[PDB]
């Protein structure tokens, strides 16, 4: 999917410098791109920023939400803790069932628990937990619609100084839309504008795949 | 200075949901505007995203090679801990002088210990050093002739799993010329295919201001 926004000439370049995937990440991604829905995935660059945030942060605890054929979640599998732990949600069951097939692949999927069902409901789940958990990071790259509640709910099952990563928030450039007709770019747009004033966090806008949003918060 | 390659479309847009600077960096940035060489400066959008890094990160020993007026330094300064320390490196007397004011100014310029003089004579005082130091990370944003220079140095002064940095990877898209005639355009493609396969560091080129590659150190 490139860099939403970015020269297409210099992004071949960055490619040409940038790392490519370990084996089995580049192994999910190419046995995998035939399938319908491939294009959603997040781009090779923003799996290995994921992975490199990952490990400077020192995160154990992720939660994702937007798992698909486990793609960026098998990434920042590879660089968690041995005792590092990701709550894995979506909705479908037939592309997880080949997340899941990757993952045991890869020798990490006992770091992966998946959470199969609306996320919403997952996220009620969690937050009705005893104790209430807290994760070090939280990746949000599911249906548009619902960014403002992932983010919110999300938000309080963040730890103090733990990082939201959102992403598609340059959404194919439709973000510039003057009269947006589509509900993502019209959710995506107020989502940004809130998230531009959110106190509560310290935000940096990041032109990796179709852009990605990092929420440091306070 | 926008962001190397990207749309100006978008990435005014990027900037409106961007956070403006603290205080102190936005008024060291406004005042000194009118001043030759404020294009050579990271773009506010690195500065911010640069001050997430030490935070995230926990990095409490910092290097900086390549000071000018103290707008980088002082926006990682800004996010030290109360026991954080900046080694800033610079050749000019008279950009760094300025940098000195605002430091102080912000109060911040207890953390920044600034090294006048050429860059390799105080990594060469650096590396000779007993103990021998260790930064957390270390930011390269000087002359681009040098830059293998300082990356190896600074490379072996770098703790493992410290975060290195460094700015102007996309060089105003010169980097993509077949046959470059410019000097920093041909030691900066030479340092970023070195870079793409150096096994002691996992890399991720971001798109920010004129370009930036993390390299994480194994
Ligand atoms: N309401 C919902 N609850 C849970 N999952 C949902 C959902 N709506 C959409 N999804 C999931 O959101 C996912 C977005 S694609 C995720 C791609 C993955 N992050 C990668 O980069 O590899 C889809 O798999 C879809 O099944
Ligand atoms: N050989 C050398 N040794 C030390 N400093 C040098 C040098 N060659 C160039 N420099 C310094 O490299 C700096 C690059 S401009 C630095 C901008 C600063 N990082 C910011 O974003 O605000 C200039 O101030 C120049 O004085
Ligand atoms: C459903 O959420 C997503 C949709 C897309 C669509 C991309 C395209 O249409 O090319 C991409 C990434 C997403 O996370
Ligand atoms: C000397 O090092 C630098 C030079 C420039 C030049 C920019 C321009 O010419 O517009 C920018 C950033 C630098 O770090
Ligand atoms: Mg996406
Ligand atoms: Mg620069």
């Amino acid at each position: 999917k490139g860099i939403t926004g970015f020269d297409p000439s210099l992004y071949s370049y960055l490619q040409s410098i940038s790392a490519d995937d370990s084996f089995y990440l580049a192994q999910l991604r190419r046995e995998t791109a035939h399938l319908p829905g491939a294009p959603m995935q997040i781009s090779p660059e923003q799996a290995q920023f994921l992975g490199l945030l990952i490990s400077l942060t020192g995160a154990k605890q992720v939660l994702e939400i937007g798992v698909f054929r486990g793609y960026s979640a098998l990434a920042m599998a590879l660089q968690l803790p041995p005792d590092g732990q990701i709550i894995a949600c979506d909705q479908d069951p037939n592309a997880t069932a080949i997340a899941k097939k990757y993952w045991q692949k890869a020798g990490v999927a006992e770091k992966i628990s998946l959470r199969l069902g609306p996320a919403l409901a997952t996220l009620e789940q969690l937050t009705q937990g005893k104790p209430l958990p807290e994760f070090d990071l939280i990746f949000i790259d599911a249906d548009k619609r619902n960014y403002p509640r992932y983010y919110e709910i999300g938000l309080n099952l963040l730890r103090r100084g733990g990082l939201m990563v959102i992403d598609n928030v340059l959404w194919h450039g439709k973000v510039t839309e003057v009269d947006p007709q589509e509900a993502q770019t019209q959710v995506l747009q107020q989502f940004n504008r809130d998230l531009a004033q959110d106190e509560r966090v310290r935000i940096s806008v990041i032109p990796l795949g179709d852009g990605m949003t990092l929420a440091l918060k306070k």
